């Protein structure tokens, strides 16, 4: 009883020296570039398998897009296209809103109307953000294909596999990404304005906090006005309740155990975004960009994750 209670702070002891031994002994000090792209080989041994963040440069010149993709550019070319939008009334779609864990307003409007809206000729309720993920690209904008790759060749070779899926992201500066995770290998390539990255490794977890949250997806209405509603068909998502721009660190103090990668990747910059990293996602105004989900292997680092979350919760540590 006394003896329970000394051996349960042994157990949180070795959980909350984790993330610095983990992080002194795989984590770098600031995300690293290369000047070009690495080999199969060298991009598995040196970021894949050590779960390493990288900035690739010199790997996006072969793409047209580079040179073309315009906010004009779009216009002339998929302008008429309808696609998905996110409404949001504050820009965090997919993010934690009270006691709840609340989705975007899903939007069918052509590209052209979208681009008005960033462009100041028309104006819109909440704010917008193209950032339908699951492979929206080579489904709802097909046309752009052609200038670009459908795969990132010496990386598919290098995981030993073709892309899940090849994202479009077209976003408000408004629009902000809250702190979450992938089951992906991600390689993210901007092509036009900058995305601003902060980044945290995995083994941070213990100090990071996740909560179970009764789902609901944003109603636009006629008259400009975001509801809260309720979806009563999916159980419970978890999902982090903080802030890493203004971490909340009277309620999450142990976050301040955690520290955070910071990078700004650039047009023609590709960065890689390894799978279970923590991701908080921010960009200029206007910014297009193209991503690239491999699946990750579920091999022992994954089923490590998922015993050490399950121990964070466990020991009631966030
Ligand atoms: O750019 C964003 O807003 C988020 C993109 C992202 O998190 C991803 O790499 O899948
Ligand atoms: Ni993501």
């Amino acid at each position: 009883g006394s003896m329970a209670e000394a051996a349960l702070e042994a157990v949180r002891r070795a959980l909350q020296e984790f993330p610095a031994a983990a992080r002194d002994l795989n984590v770098p000090r600031v995300v690293p570039y290369l000047d070009e792209p690495p080999s199969p080989l060298c991009f598995y041994r040196d970021w894949v398998c050590p779960n390493r963040p990288c900035i690739i440069r010199n790997a996006l010149q072969h793409w047209p897009a580079l040179q073309k993709w315009s906010l004009s550019y779009l216009r002339a070319t998929v302008g008429s296209t309808e696609v998905s939008v996110a409404v949001t009334p504050d820009g965090y779609a997919d993010a934690v809103r009270g006691d709840r864990f609340v989705m975007p307003a899903e939007r069918r409007l052509p590209i052209s109307h979208v681009l008005d809206v960033l462009e100041g000729r028309a104006q819109h309720p909440g704010v917008l953000y193209v950032q339908k993920q699951c492979s929206n690209l080579p489904t709802e904008l097909p046309q752009l294909l052609s200038d670009i790759e459908s795969h990132v060749p010496w990386a598919s070779e290098s995981l030993g596999k073709m892309p899940d899926a090849v994202n479009f992201w077209l976003g408000d500066a408004s629009a902000v990404t809250s702190l979450h995770k992938d089951h992906y290998e991600n390689l993210y390539c901007v092509v036009s304005g900058e995305k601003h990255f902060l980044l945290h490794p995995p083994s941070d977890r213990p100090f990071i906090p996740y909560n179970l949250y009764t789902p609901a997806t944003y109603q636009l209405t006629e008259e400009g006005t975001f509801r809260v509603v309720d979806e009563e068909a999916m159980e419970k998502v978890p999902w982090i309740p903080l802030d890493p721009l203004a971490p909340d660190l009277t309620q999450y103090p142990s976050y301040s155990q955690a520290q955070a990668l910071h990078c700004t990747v650039r047009a023609g910059e590709m960065l890689y975004l390894p799978a279970l990293w923590f991701h908080h996602v921010q960009q200029s105004h206007g910014c297009i960009a193209v991503n690239f989900w491999y699946d990750m292997e579920y091999d022992l680092k994954y089923s490590y994750f998922q015993l050490m979350d399950t121990l964070t919760r466990a020991t009631g540590l966030d």
